[PDB]
RNA sequence: CCCAUGCGAGAGUAGGGAC
RNA sequence: UGCCGAUGGUAGUGUGGGG
């Protein structure tokens, strides 16, 4: 089972995801159900190598913000345009 | 082009549909 | 541009600064 660890942003926008990207980490959303999207920040290269395997893609993930596992599936990613990083990841609840 | 701050598409995604 | 349509990210951008 992946395991990602993340924590609740507490901001939000074009600034504060720049911030975060100049700082090793990037921007996420978790979203679907009845519960409202959850705005988070992962540890860019620990989620890369993660995501490098095939099975990132088809498995149920564990996130773990806050105190709790939440058990979603990779729903979406955007990629840089000319670098070898990971700019978002949209996470669906399962 | 970048930073701080405010504003924020187009496309796509979740979700919905008496079609 | 052919049904409606979030959230987040992206483009762009007002103000101030940097270059
Ligand atoms: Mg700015
Ligand atoms: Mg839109
Ligand atoms: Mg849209
Ligand atoms: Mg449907
Ligand atoms: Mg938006």
């Amino acid at each position: 089972m992946f395991t990602i660890n993340a924590e609740v942003r507490k901001e939000q926008g074009k600034g504060a995801s720049r911030r975060l990207r100049a700082a090793n980490k990037f921007p996420a959303i978790i979203y679907g159900g009845k519960e409202a999207p959850l705005a988070i920040e992962l540890d860019h290269d620990k989620v890369m190598n993660m995501q490098a395997k095939a099975e990132f893609y088809s498995e149920v993930l564990t996130i773990v913000v806050d105190g709790k596992e939440i058990k979603v599936k990779a729903q979406d990613v955007q990629r840089h345009p000319y670098k070898p990083k990971l700019q978002h990841i949209d996470f669906v609840r399962a």
